[PDB]
């Protein structure tokens, strides 16, 4: 009976959101210590950034008991940017398959691109999540 | 700089790793309760053990950086958890190293990734980043 939920979650199509965002020293690549004082901001990083700006999207648009989730990701990083930077990042939702939600997403520095990636939000109910996590 | 990789091809690690504070879910207030892994940082945590593998057989003035990485986040973990995470090379093209890295915890895949390192002289990307 806690088996409400069907929607059709197309209306996400289209939205996009950029943000400006700090890369701070928390994102440095720190693999190899003889690169330490590039401090070159780390991929895994970047891509963290990029789904965060997509979380700022959804969440002015998702129903009330949902939440969203990354459940893939694809991403090229092409130039390597220091840390002590602010990039600029967008995102937009380029289709909507079932409760699964794919983004394209860019990190621009100044005019040189940074990072590009493509990757998928699972919309799922936080009831259904939390017992998943929980089991 | 011409350098056979081709070697690598079929080297694997291991490894058992604890997923830290640092690395927690955050963006939803009403999961923070959960403290479930981002998956940004268990791909750093995939990408982190291939540099190691890869350090142990490169010269001593050569680097290796990220180029491209997909990964699929199939079952939530918390962190406070220790995970076994596996990587190994699957192909190399040039200075192109492909690896396939796997996080389980316990007997339950949480995560699944295939990446692309290029192998790189220090001194090319000081070069590079220094430009
Ligand atoms: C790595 C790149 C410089 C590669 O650029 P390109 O593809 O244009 O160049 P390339 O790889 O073909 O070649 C560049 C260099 O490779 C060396 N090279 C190429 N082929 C070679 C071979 N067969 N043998 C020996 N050396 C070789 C050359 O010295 C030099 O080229 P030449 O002789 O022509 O000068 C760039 O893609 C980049 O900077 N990306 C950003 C990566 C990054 O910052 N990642 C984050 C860090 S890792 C990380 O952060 C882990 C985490 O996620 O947490
Ligand atoms: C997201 C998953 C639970 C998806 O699992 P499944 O594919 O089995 O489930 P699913 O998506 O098909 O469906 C699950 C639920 O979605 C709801 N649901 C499905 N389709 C729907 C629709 N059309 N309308 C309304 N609701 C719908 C159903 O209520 C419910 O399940 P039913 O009806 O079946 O009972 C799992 O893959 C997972 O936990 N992955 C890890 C994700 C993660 O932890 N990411 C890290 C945080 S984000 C992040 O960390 C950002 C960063 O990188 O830094």
């Amino acid at each position: 009976h806690h088996h409400h939920h069907m929607m059709d979650f197309d209306f996400l199509e289209g939205k996009r959101l950029t943000e400006d965002v700090a890369l701070d020293e928390t994102m440095v690549w720190n693999e190899d210590i003889e690169m330490l004082d590039l401090h070159l901001v780390a991929t895994s990083a970047l891509i963290g950034v990029v789904h965060r700006v997509s979380y700022e999207l959804l969440s002015r648009y998702l129903p009330n008991d949902y939440t969203a989730v990354v459940v893939e990701t694809l991403a090229r990083h092409v130039k390597a940017v220091p840390t002590g930077t602010r990039v600029a990042v967008g995102v937009r939702v380029v289709g909507v398959v079932g409760n699964r939600v794919k983004f394209r997403g860019i990190v621009m520095s100044g005019d040189e691109k940074i990072l590009e990636a493509e990757f998928v939000r699972a919309i799922v109910p936080r009831e259904k999540l939390r017992r998943l996590a929980l089991e």
